[PDB]
């Protein structure tokens, strides 16, 4: 099964998922100088006031905080998007060291981690149908750098001991994802893919310019999770990031100058 180890990591994924060598794969390096400012890009609309988190799950490749997406409770609109996209889950990718961990890079710079808030286009009715469409998902990507703590992340950090191993889930209600957002919603955007198998080319990527800062203790607790299931040999869940993929025939647009 695919993973991030020596024999099943990202360079192996194309054998099971040939779209890995596709024309709109993610993540990518964001060359800030080559990104073009687009004045027709609208500001992003993040409407998270009514979000209903339900639980948190270790799926063996990251942990997902899952939301009730059966109504327009937490939605993303505006920006490059047409229509309304509902938040279904968020998760992170992170490194074994503070110097790596993000999937997107900015002028080749790697951040300590990257948060992905995953949304699906309501015109397709549910997530499973949306991922089959070229405009099915909008993923809001937010970089994490190590510095001061992010208070809004602590409730996530504190529950991770209850989902250490693959397959464990925990009730995780009343979590407000607004506590994970930076001050500015300036963004880059490009058409891309899921960054884990099945690598489907269904994502409008919206990557925020401004990182959030989290503490060293906060990211250290991510690194205590396990890829393995309980009662299997312990392999720390670290470096669960795919490296940058060829931009090919794509242009990254910026909402700011
Ligand atoms: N890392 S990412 O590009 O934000 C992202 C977002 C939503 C996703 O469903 C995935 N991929 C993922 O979760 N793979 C395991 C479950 C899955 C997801 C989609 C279709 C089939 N199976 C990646
Ligand atoms: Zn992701």
């Amino acid at each position: 099964h695919w993973g991030y180890g020596k024999h099943n990591g990202p360079e192996h994924w194309h054998k099971d998922f040939p779209i890995a060598k596709g024309e709109r794969q993610s993540p990518v390096d964001i060359d800030t100088h080559t990104a073009k400012y687009d004045p027709s890009l609208k500001p992003l609309s993040v409407s998270y006031d009514q979000a209903t988190s339900l639980r948190i799950l270790n799926n063996g490749h990251a942990f997902n905080v899952e939301f009730d997406d059966s109504q327009d409770k937490a939605v993303l609109k505006g920006g490059p998007l047409d229509g309304t996209y509902r938040l279904i889950q968020f998760h992170f990718h992170w490194g074994s060291l503070d110097g790596q961990g993000s999937e997107h890079t900015v002028d080749k710079k790697k951040y300590a981690a990257e948060l992905h808030l995953v949304h699906w286009n309501t015109k397709y009715g549910d997530f499973g149908k949306a991922v089959q469409q070229p405009d099915g998902l909008a993923v809001l990507g937010i970089f994490l750098k190590v510095g001061s703590a992010k208070p809004g992340l602590q409730k996530v950090v504190d529950v991770l001991d209850s989902i250490k191993t693959k397959g464990k889930s925990a009730d995780f209600t009343n979590f407000d994802p607004r506590g994970l957002l930076p001050e500015s919603l300036d963004y880059w955007t490009y058409p891309g893919s899921l960054t884990t198998p099945p690598l489907l080319e269904c994502v409008t990527w919206i990557v925020l310019k401004e990182p959030i800062s989290v503490s060293s203790e906060q990211v250290l607790k991510f690194r205590k999770l396990n890829f393995n299931g309980e009662g299997e040999p312990e392999e720390l869940m670290v470096d669960n990031w795919r490296p940058a993929q060829p931009l090919k025939n794509r242009q990254i647009k910026a909402s700011f100058k």
